């Protein structure tokens, strides 16, 4: 019993985070093989984030100008690349910890794990998920740029964000590790704005079977909806449309619960309307939307209560 | 900026993970030079009666793909003690410490030997602690890192009829009045962790969230008739003194904080959030709030 977000044990990660320094920038890095993967922004300084030319910045250094630093040994740069906004540094060691990996580009609403680190240091571990507007509400202070992102499945790490920066309303922004940006982001300092953000509904549903799992059910009503006009009623609350593949998703906790997915829909669909009366589902006051129909079936029981 | 609760890197506790099983029983067993931890009920009660029945042979651990022997066993009040033939070659520097309620700590949660996830919870007034465990989660630790020392406080032993969960010190001691058994057990009453709600919103304040800031303050003692009223634990004067540091940085006394505080009691949050929360939040405490608002590393 009980609910909780969990993140994956981050030992494989911690074997694989270096410092990176060139000239006066530091970040963190990702130590896989003989390959270090770093922001690009790190062959920067502050005046030429306005309209960096990551190009003609690049071109202008050596592989002895990046000083990579794994633990307390300094590990030697041979080559260097750039590809889209990531760095790779060929380095002469191959990290004897590299864990069995893939790197994997997620869609808004899937959920990972964050190792945030300073100056290849790793200081914390937390859950999160991929908003719908494509940012992540974070915990990152200055010089966590290069963090990452992931889930473990099998022993096989999935590596899926990189942290590079923080936009004006807190709220942070990364790229998959092919260096390609989630949502219309630049790393560079221009007027970017995240676009409104929307409650993934999804999850917001799986949460609840979590709460039918675990033995909670005054939520629950005795009416049905049909998809459209659920989704007519969820927009007006800056809830994402629940699509069929949202409904197929959810099958397995619709099956281990006996609820039917659209009957969960008119539940939630009553929530929204009336609030939670100075009640509490699994121990909060809002509707959660950081845990997906995967991270349910991961953690809770496979009886119900 | 953002908040989250946050658990410390889990990898020095990963590599001491271990599965025990004598008999029917399997659970999660803490491998730490040549010695293996685990809970007592492995071997079910008249505990040194059950063990004098059993020899080394009976305990099978298993560390990875790897069979460790057992050369010797003994009881140290609710934990039993395995030597095994092999040291830990990834044995971290650590200590065994015993944590009071409010303090916090990070969970490794595993299943078989094998670790799922890491998750922060406290030690609650009434010594539970609010987790996620399943059926062979027994064995699971807790922990905080101190300059890469593991300081182990928690080993995890039952779950109670109202889901939350208990267990004992690294030496076997219970947190709170429990008993290694199948028998009549409830949680006390819990309260609100008054000192640790307090440090949240000074964590609020510092991330941009001041609406529930106002020009009062309190005495301590207006304030515990208050708190106590609403199941708030009492605030000392220790208390006040530990949240000097948020008090300077903020600029806001703690009476001052206590104040607006009374004012959440007595009024609610009238539609508003904190820190993304409709509720008051006594999961962080001032020295975790320190720490991630300003980037400690191990
Ligand atoms: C909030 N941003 C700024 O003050 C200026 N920042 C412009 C900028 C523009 C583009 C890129 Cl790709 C990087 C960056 C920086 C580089 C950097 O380290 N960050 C940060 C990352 N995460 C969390 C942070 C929290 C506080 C302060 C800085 C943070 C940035 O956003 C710097
Ligand atoms: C609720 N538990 C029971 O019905 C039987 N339990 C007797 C028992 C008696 C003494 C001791 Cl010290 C332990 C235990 C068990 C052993 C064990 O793994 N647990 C559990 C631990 N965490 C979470 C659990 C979630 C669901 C079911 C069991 C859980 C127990 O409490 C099992
Ligand atoms: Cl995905």
């Amino acid at each position: 019993s009980g609910f909780r977000k969990m993140a994956f044990p981050s030992g494989k990660v911690e074997g694989c985070m270096v410092q990176v320094t060139c000239g006066t920038t530091t970040l963190n890095g990702l130590w896989l093989d003989d390959v270090v993967y770093c922001p690009r922004h790190v062959i920067c300084t502050s005046e030429d984030m306005l309209n960096p030319n990551y190009e003609d910045l690049l071109i202008r250094k050596s592989n002895h100008n990046f000083l990579v630093q794994a633990g307390n040994v300094q590990l030697r740069v041979i080559g260097h690349s750039m590809q889209n906004c990531v760095l790779k540094l060929k380095v002469d060691t191959a990290n004897p910890k590299t864990p069995k990996y893939k790197f994997v580009r997620i869609q808004p609403g899937q959920t990972f794990s964050v190792l945030a680190c300073y100056n290849g240091s790793p200081s914390g571990v937390y859950q999160c998920a991929m908003r719908p507007n494509f940012t992540i509400k974070g915990s990152f202070l200055n010089g966590s740029c290069g963090s990452v992102g992931f889930n473990i499945d099998y022993d096989c790490v999935s590596f899926c964000y990189m942290h590079h920066m923080e936009l004006p309303t807190g709220v942070h922004a990364g790229t998959d590790l092919e260096g390609n940006f989630y949502g219309p982001f630049v790393d560079r300092q221009t007027a970017q704005a995240a676009g409104t953000d929307t409650t993934i509904t999804v999850n917001v549903l799986a949460w609840l079977y979590a709460a039918v799992i675990n033995g909670d059910r005054w939520f629950l009503n005795r009416f049905t909806t049909t998809l459209n006009d659920f989704n007519l009623v969820a927009m007006k609350y800056n809830y994402e449309p629940l699509t069929q593949d949202h409904v197929d998703i959810l099958g397995p906790l619709s099956a281990q619960t006996g609820i039917a997915v659209l009957d969960m829909c008119a539940s939630l669909k009553e929530l929204l309307q009336n609030g939670m009366n100075g009640r509490t589902i699994l121990g909060s006051a809002l509707l959660e939307d950081e845990f997906t129909p995967f991270d349910v079936v991961r953690q809770c029981s496979g009886v119900t209560f």
